[PDB]
């Protein structure tokens, strides 16, 4: 009676990751076969299926929904790469390699939109609408993915989302963390934890980065909570936002320049292959090649030259011009020092990079001069065989350091991009480390990324929250640890053990709306034990110091499991005692607060039951 059944489907293969789209009623899931599939809310209809291929990663470990729900990113542990693809088309729009194999993923965006941040968004929105679009790259067989192909609305304006800073944070099996702005610019590489990145959470204010890690040991892994001080990204937020944005533009270009140079080099290889296939003398020439065959070779060489000329006079000229534009502005920012210097922006490094772009466009101009001088001799040769002219006929019978200038250019651009990631990564300190518990024999049954502990941001009160199960201490109790984003702040009820009731045992719990959490429970009745409902977190927090104690009395050098005896116990009550029950063996949920949707995955059976909370 409380919630409405929308669909019920038995998935062919087991599911290792479940996630809802933040803006649409779509659910992304990993199929344990390494395939990622999309499903609609109504009757859980399969939208698409992305097969796992050896070419672009086989083992996919996690997913991430971009706040602007048009782009979906997923990490591959085997090939050590993150591939960003559209939600409508299976095709990948972007890809990048990672230092360590992926463990977990998070795609978040800043909740702060104060004064100068608003002035920046408006400026970037007006910059992109004013600056002329780059010339359309021709549809070539050598051109892979074809993002710059220009068909209706371009994918480059989709890849680069809103000016509002969104970060894609990646976790490793070693504990290494990587933060990618707009899901493409590396802001920080953090290596301050010990286990394998189980859960990741960057705060909306960018003050802290909480992480839950599963440390592998001889008998059973040890679940440990950590909190990192990423406050530099908070203090210099409008600068970090603008800085990363210009780097995503310089990353889009250079790649555009390389792809256009690839199309230019391939068109040159098409002339040399056709020339090699073509080339007493009077009889042999007319027998080897017909008079009709010279005409088809004439157009093929003329069309390839025109495209080569267009690629360097239009694509390369506008490409380098836009590169000179975005770098020149980055220097103007870099010249502040008070701002951008403690962020790692070196004016001299980019100044030298401008000259590198200038030397490249000039060397490309010098390369065209060689092609034009070579084509004028061929023009006199072609017209002579059909019917200044005689001189060019005699003279008739990568290169010119272009590979060197492109490498020197991308070398200085990369030094401009790498310096901030090194110094921002140096600024972040490990301020909190809380060993929780050691995994039980039963917890090793379900996948890492579906089960509890559950890390969430709580953007309303700015609190890093964790809901975990310590089975060795208690079988029916759910533990809730909440720490503020600003570490200097002292929180009231830092840790509690909530007994949920009756409904007794809590299997899975997930954040839904402002103060309420969705919860899957195990009732006293034996036939139908599995039942889902929403719980109000307001009942336990108490927001007042009890006997001048904020539960800071526990030893953070010893596991919290060891000191469970003196933990502050609480008893929470449900909105409906017997809300929605199901004949299936539930155990897990995936929810979306604003879209009022839910996805109940069955324990091991991988049968899914969807319900709308509206």
């Amino acid at each position: 009676p409380p919630f409405r059944q929308v669909g019920e489907k038995q998935l062919p293969h087991e599911i290792i990751f479940l996630a809802w789209s933040p803006k649409r009623d779509l659910i992304a899931l990993v199929n344990k076969a390494g395939e990622v599939l999309l499903h609609r809310l109504a009757n859980i209809q399969r939208v698409w299926s992305l097969p796992p291929n050896e070419n672009t990663g086989k083992e996919v470990t996690c997913l991430a929904w971009r706040p602007d729900g048009k782009i979906l990113a997923f990490g591959l542990a085997d090939t050590k790469k993150v591939i960003l693809c559209d939600v409508e088309k299976p095709e990948s729009l972007h890809s990048f390699s990672l230092e360590t194999p992926i463990s977990c993923m998070q795609w978040m965006e800043v909740n702060v939109e104060n004064s100068v941040l608003t002035s920046f968004y408006n400026a970037e929105d007006e910059a992109n609408v004013l600056l002329p679009k780059l010339p359309a790259l021709p549809k070539n067989y050598t051109a892979t993915a074809k993002i710059f192909s220009e068909e209706k609305s371009d994918e480059i304006l989709k890849l680069l989302g809103d000016a509002r800073l969104n970060a894609l944070v990646l976790g490793g099996d070693s504990g290494q963390i990587e933060i990618y702005a707009y899901g493409m610019y590396k802001i920080a590489t953090i290596s301050e934890v010990y286990g394998s990145c189980l859960r990741l959470c960057l705060s909306s204010d960018l003050k802290s980065l909480s992480v839950v890690t599963e440390l592998t040991t001889n008998n059973t892994p040890e679940i440990t909570y950590f909190q990192l001080d990423t406050s530099l990204l908070s203090d210099y937020l409008p600068e970090v936002t603008r800085m990363a944005r210009k780097f995503t533009h310089i990353s889009t270009l250079l790649q555009y320049l390389q792809l256009s140079l690839t199309c230019m080099c391939e068109a040159w290889e098409e002339i040399l292959m056709q020339m090699d296939s073509r080339l007493e003398l009077q009889t042999l020439l007319m027998n080897q090649l017909t008079v009709k065959g010279l005409k088809k070779l004439g157009q093929s060489v003329e069309s390839s030259y025109s495209t080569i000329q267009k690629l360097v006079i239009s694509h390369l000229q506008s490409g380098a011009e836009a590169l000179l534009y975005h770098l020149s502005e980055l220097k103007g920012m870099a010249l502040w020092r008070q701002k951008y210097e403690p962020l790692g922006l070196d004016a001299k490094a980019i100044e030298d990079a401008i000259t590198a772009v200038g030397s490249f466009i000039l060397k490309a101009h010098e390369l065209l001069q060689v092609i034009d001088s070579g084509m004028k001799n061929f023009k006199a040769f072609f017209r002579w065989l059909y019917v200044d002219f005689l001189t060019e006929h005699f003279n008739e019978a990568p290169e010119k350091s272009l590979h060197f200038v492109k490498r020197q250019m991308e070398a200085i651009i990369d030094r401009c991009l790498t310096k901030p990631a090194q110094i921002i990564g140096a600024s972040v300190q490990q301020k909190r480390c809380l060993p929780l518990y050691q995994v039980s024999a039963s917890e090793e049954a379900c996948p890492r990324l579906i089960s509890l502990p559950y890390l969430w941001n709580d953007k309303s009160q700015n609190l890093h929250c964790v809901m975990f199960r310590m089975l060795e201490s208690s079988s029916s109790k759910v533990f809730i640890l909440r720490q503020p984003t600003d570490l200097s702040r002292s929180i009231n009820e830092a840790l509690l053990a909530v007994t949920i009731g009756s409904s007794y045992s809590c299997l899975d719990a997930r954040f839904y709306d402002e103060d309420i959490i969705t919860v899957v429970l195990r009732d006293n009745s034996e036939p139908e034990g599995k039942d889902r409902v929403l719980s109000q977190l307001s009942l336990s927090q108490l927001y007042s110091d009890e006997e001048t104690e904020d539960e800071f009395t526990w030893d953070t050098s010893k596991r919290l499991e060891e000191q469970h005896s003196d933990i502050p116990t609480r008893t929470v009550f449900l909105e409906n005692q017997g809300r929605l029950l199901e004949n299936m063996k539930a155990h897990y949920v995936s929810v979306n607060g604003i879209r009022k949707v839910a996805c109940v995955l069955s324990s091991n059976l991988r049968h899914v039951r969807v319900f709308e909370m509206d």
